[PDB]
């Protein structure tokens, strides 16, 4: 079998409380806490870009041996910093991976990490001793006082795909569905995306229904065959709606199971926000660590990308997977963050726009053990490397 | 076997004479004609963006049946018009391909089309009744009076990867090489790339030598085993230098053959210019149509992307391939172009920057049989479809 052998995520060291944001936006806190279903929003300091967040997510899961066996490094993102040079090249360099490897970026809104791991699996079919590093990294920025502001987030998820995976085996049953729609897009030149709220909800649910129907038809499967479903989520309230529209015809035993699985799947996302390409895989991490699924059981995953493309596929938990997760490290990562006021968040937000460095405000002295953007000279980004190196 | 079943290209209807450009830039025409090795530069009218050029290259090689069997549409480019929505979705829509397919963009400077076709092959290994559509589309724009201006170009190449290919079977011998270098890049916000001419040449040649060396070592092969080599062409003279750097240690018979093959390979490129991700594949088309290679003979290909990543692989000619090429249509495509003066070229260029439509200057009435950008309303691009539809 081939699948996810290692998985880990990284989010910046700051966050803003959703109830506080609500107060500053003149709305009932519950609108955010319950309406959209978010509790804390990740805030990006200027010294963390998609390159440093991606490297930080991958550094803890690649060993010296892995550095010699990784044949491809794929970065999925819709928050690129260069129009030509793939961020995968910089991360390949920063992580010290062997030179004979392919590095490139994949793009299609928040759907990109899925074809990356699926194709990584296909690439590995004939290479039992090779591995593939896939990194989903993004900064969901809508703008201050914008309609999507409450759903903002930032982070990166790193996955090592290989034979004899310790966590999840990817099955060969994926089915995608493409339909040209303008629910969310960001033309060249625009700092923030153009959104069509109401329309983005309909497109999202339709893509899911269409992909699931085709999948169920081709595999002769039904919801009852899944221990749990894991979806892409712009915010937890949106994911709940998509689930309810599909399990509307499932048995009661199945509905209780899938509804319960969902809450475990979006646990971590409630404290980070939308991280685009990484949202589905952060939810996957949450599900695996917060729920106690049994080995051999199957999970159904739905990946979505505005524009739009949807894909439904399944994976199977591998025996002993619990021993290969980093639950303590993950809870620690989220708990070790510092809450910032809304005014502070707004200052960070404005500085990120212009990439205005400030060693004091980002408190870089505390980041000795991680990768971070230290400066830009002659249009070249310079990164600080973990002290351990 | 799996490989290229069909391949076609499209360049815009205008071009500027290199000798004319030289005179306008106050330099010896031979500097451009012999020095860099370019005769005509493709000029982009505003009604041709990467989506329409890509659709125009694929339309002539997609049959009704193909539309039903294409399960993946991959667009390689470094000239994207949206930071989130993959241009593959628009092309998928324009070409009328069946809904159950994956659509996404791949990026890594001019290297992207290669991992696209290599992964498309790995993807098809277990899907016998499916095909993949790969489209490399770009507009190489450096800026009026810039250092790279003479090497500008625009166009797209479309390839259908399938089982039992009619033209080329892709072998399982690819080896890539990555090395972080700032020879050419374009930070977000920059209209034109930042280049380091001198450095970019050495980076190119080093990547080729490192890739070739590892490939020769792994496959136990030598240049003498190739009927011809085909490489990425920023401009024909650059490819000549790279080739000369390695055939030095080759027999007289092999040097004559590879030098001769090179001239055939860059024939079409002399009249188009650099088209980034599509350059290598345009050269491949040129080689196959202008030379008379025999079935079973092997071609060695070198793909390069600044940043940088290089890959060397081989493919074998399929018996009867000549009957599956479109030399007549290609010669006609290049011949039916209209030369524009340097003044007109500069007007077209400046208009392209701001996407300022001009039905008369772009002469859209002549474009009834092709796809083209007809307008942009509310940040949404509208395209005209061939009348035959
Ligand atoms: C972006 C991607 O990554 C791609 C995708 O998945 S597309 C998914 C959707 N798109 C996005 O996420 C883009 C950004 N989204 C947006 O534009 C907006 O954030 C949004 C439209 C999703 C919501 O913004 P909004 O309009 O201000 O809130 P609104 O839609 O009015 O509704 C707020 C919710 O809180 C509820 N609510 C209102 N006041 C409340 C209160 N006091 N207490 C509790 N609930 C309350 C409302 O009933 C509503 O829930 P429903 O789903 O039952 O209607
Ligand atoms: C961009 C990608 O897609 C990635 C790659 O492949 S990177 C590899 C190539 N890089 C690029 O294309 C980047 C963009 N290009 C550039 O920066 C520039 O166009 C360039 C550096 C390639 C050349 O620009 P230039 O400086 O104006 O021309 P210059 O370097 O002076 O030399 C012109 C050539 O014509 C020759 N020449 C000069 N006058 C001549 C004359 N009257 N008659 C004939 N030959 C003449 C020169 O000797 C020279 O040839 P060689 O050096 O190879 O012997």
């Amino acid at each position: 079998a081939i699948g996810i052998d290692k998985i880990n995520f990284y989010v910046p060291k700051y966050y803003v409380d959703m109830a506080k944001l609500a107060e500053a936006r003149q709305v009932d806190p519950n609108k955010f806490l319950i309406g959209i279903g978010q509790t804390e929003m990740a805030v990006s300091p200027v010294n963390q870009d998609i390159v440093s967040m991606g490297a930080n997510a991958a550094k803890d899961i690649i060993t010296d041996e892995d550095k010699k066996k990784i044949g491809m490094v794929i970065v999925a993102t819709e928050s690129a910093v260069d129009a030509a040079k793939a961020a995968a090249v910089q991360i390949h360099n920063l992580l010290g991976i062997q030179p004979f490897a392919r590095c490139f970026e994949m793009k299609e809104a928040c759907y990109a990490a899925t074809p990356a791991i699926q194709l990584a699996k296909d690439y590995l079919a004939t290479r039992p001793n090779e591995k593939v590093l896939v990194i989903a990294t993004d900064t969901a920025r809508y703008g201050l006082n914008s309609g999507g502001e409450p759903t903002q987030g930032a982070g990166a998820v790193a996955m090592v795909i290989a034979h004899n995976p310790s966590i999840l085996a990817l099955n060969e049953d994926a089915v995608a569905y493409t339909e040209d729609v303008y629910d969310f897009w960001r033309p060249t030149g625009h700092k923030y995306p153009l959104v069509d709220g109401a329309l983005s909800k309909d497109a999202y649910i339709r893509s899911f229904q269409q992909s699931w129907n085709e999948y169920a038809k081709r595999q002769g499967k039904s919801l009852a065959d899944f221990a749990s479903l894991c979806f892409h989520v712009p915010f937890t309230k949106m994911g709940k709606k998509a689930l309810e529209s599909i399990i509307d015809n499932a048995d009661e035993t199945t509905q209780e199971r899938l509804r319960s699985g969902y809450e475990d799947a979006v646990d971590y996302n409630r404290y980070v926000g939308n991280i685009y390409t990484g949202s589905l895989y952060l939810s996957l991490i949450s599900l695996l660590e917060n729920r106690d699924l049994q080995a051999g059981e199957t999970i159904g995953l739905f990946s979505y990308g505005s524009g739009s493309v949807g894909e439904f596929y399944s994976a199977t938990l591998v025996e002993g997977y619990k021993d290969h997760l980093d639950q303590a490290a993950h809870k620690a990562l989220l708990n070790n963050r510092t809450e910032v006021s809304v005014d502070a968040y707004e200052t960070f937000f404005k500085r990120f726009d212009d990439v205005e460095f400030d060693e004091e405000q980002d408190a870089v002295h505390e980041d000795r053990h991680i990768f971070y953007l230290s400066n830009i000279e002659n249009n070249v980004r310079e990164y600080h490397r973990p002290e351990l190196e």
